[PDB]
């Protein structure tokens, strides 16, 4: 689910970035990052950007952005509570797998 797929006033915790290398390294260095709770708290008048309050602070981000952030509602209501096989079970074949050399080679 999309941190733009959000509502104004809705309550996420952010599961996973993706985006620009230093745009995800930006807004975790100001906070946001994995388990960030955030609260969406406007879209501009037009729809773009977003503006949410992450862990206190007003970070303010482009709506492109909130699409390749991925976030958790927390707000665990009925009406279909369940979506994708991704929560119990997950499993795909990916990550740098070599988790040691990042300054080598």
């Amino acid at each position: 689910m999309k941190l733009s797929e959000l509502k104004a006033g809705d309550r996420a915790e952010v599961t996973s970035v993706a985006a620009e290398p230093a745009v995800r390294r930006r807004l975790m260095d100001l906070g946001l990052v994995r388990g960030a709770k955030l609260k969406v708290l406007r879209f501009a008048p037009l729809g773009d950007p977003i503006e949410v309050n992450c862990n206190g602070m007003l970070l303010t981000m482009r709506r492109n952005e909130a699409e390749g952030i991925t976030v958790h509602i927390l707000a665990g209501d009925e009406g279909h509570p369940h979506g994708w096989p991704g929560f119990r079970r997950r499993h795909r074949f990916g990550k740098r797998a070599l988790e040691h050399h990042h300054h080598h080679h």
